Parts: structure tokens; C-alpha cells; sequence
């Protein structure tokens, strides 16, 4: 499924994203932009051999088990090709785990590089929300 972006904003704001660890929702609408392209399938593979999934590109290296991950743990308790479904769920489940973890959404190079101390409300901005 590739979300519209106002289509992705009220699934997450749904789901309990909005503010979710003081993260208001335009840093998830942006971060998923630039992660996935509002786009649930997609996938990368990283240097280190695991690989990104779904809107948010949770990686197999902590959070998912993609079962060619060497050494990785499967913190979300799920196997990583569930993070590629039209329905989001377990890909915000996963994401609050991952966000209330040290750094916060750091996690998230996309984010840190691209949306960190920008105008993200602009990312919701003529949302009926
Ligand atoms: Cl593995
Ligand atoms: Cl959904
Ligand atoms: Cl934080
Ligand atoms: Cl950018
Ligand atoms: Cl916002
Ligand atoms: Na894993």
C-alpha cells in the first residue's frame, strides 16, 4: 500500500502515534515520507547485513526476525515481512518500542538528517485529523 499523506496521518494519529514519547505527528508523517515513501512494502537491505522494513524501516538487526539477520534479536516478537502489511498496526506497535528506547527517534537516520528541527507540521497541514 502506498499511503496519501494525510491517509498516513490519521492511520498513525488512529494508532496513537500523536505524541507518542512528546513526538507530535508531523515527526512520524516525515519520517515515514522520507524512510518508505508512504510506502508499506518497501524494503532495503543495510551494510551490516540486515534490513529495513515496511513505512518506517524497522530493522532485523533488534526489532523483527527476517531469519538471515546474524546475531540479531527480534525485540517486537514478530517476523519482519508482518511490518509490509496495508495495515499498519504492527509497524506503529513496534515503532512505539523503538522510540522509547535511548535516542529516541535518532533511531531513525531519515529522521535525524531530514526532519530533526524542521517545520514538521507542515507534513499534516490540511488534514481533516
Ligand atoms: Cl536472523
Ligand atoms: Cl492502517
Ligand atoms: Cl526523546
Ligand atoms: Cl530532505
Ligand atoms: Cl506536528
Ligand atoms: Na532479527
Amino acid at each position: 500500500k502506498v499511503f496519501g499523506r494525510c491517509e498516513l496521518a490519521a492511520a498513525m494519529k488512529r494508532h496513537g502515534l500523536d505524541n507518542y514519547r512528546g513526538y507530535s505527528l508531523g515527526n512520524w508523517v516525515c519520517a515515514a515520507k522520507f524512510e518508505s515513501n508512504f510506502n508499506t512494502q518497501a524494503t532495503n537491505r543495510n551494510t551490516d547485513g540486515s534490513t529495513d522494513y515496511g513505512i518506517l524501516q524497522i530493522n532485523s538487526r533488534w526489532w523483527c526476525n527476517d531469519g538471515r539477520t546474524p546475531g540479531s534479536r527480534n525485540l517486537c516478537n514478530i517476523p519482519c515481512s508482518a511490518l509490509l502489511s496495508s495495515d499498519i498496526t504492527a509497524s506503529v506497535n513496534c515503532a512505539k518500542k523503538i522510540v522509547s528506547d535511548g535516542n529516541g527517534m535518532n533511531a531513525w537516520v531519515a529522521w535525524r538528517n531530514r526532519c530533526k528541527g524542521t517545520d514538521v507540521q507542515a507534513w499534516i497541514r490540511g488534514c481533516r485529523l
